[PDB]
């Protein structure tokens, strides 16, 4: 299960505050996506236990070709890059929101995010 491992440290974060462009080029750096600098990423917060339940129909409905999408709602941070270079520093535009999300599942645990649904 190391892909849901990466899968949380990617996007999931607990109790971020501010959710504003700072908050996006520090947590970028702290997740180690800057090298390159990753393009578009969005952080689920809230507890874990309703981000798995999106692999049950608990929380879930099949999705497209292989993706799950959750029934309810999450508040989210995407961060989306800006300034025209893809390597450090990266600076981030950040975009609160709060709306469910699509996810791809394996053995019951969220393993890939779909961005697509955030751009």
């Amino acid at each position: 299960n190391s892909r849901y491992t990466h899968f949380l440290t990617q996007h999931y974060d607990a109790k971020p505050q501010g959710r504003d462009d700072r908050y996006c080029e520090s947590i970028m750096r702290r997740r180690g996506l800057t090298s390159p600098c990753k393009d578009i990423n969005t952080f689920i917060h809230g507890n874990k236990r309703s981000i798995e339940a999106i692999c049950e129909n608990k929380n879930g409905n099949p999705h497209r070709e292989n993706l799950r999408i959750s029934k309810s709602s999450f508040q989210v941070t995407t961060c989306k890059l800006h300034g025209g270079s893809p390597w450090p520093p990266c600076q981030y535009r950040a975009t609160a929101g709060f709306r469910n999300v699509v996810v791809a599942c394996e053995n019951g645990l969220p393993v890939h995010l779909d961005q697509s649904i955030f751009r």
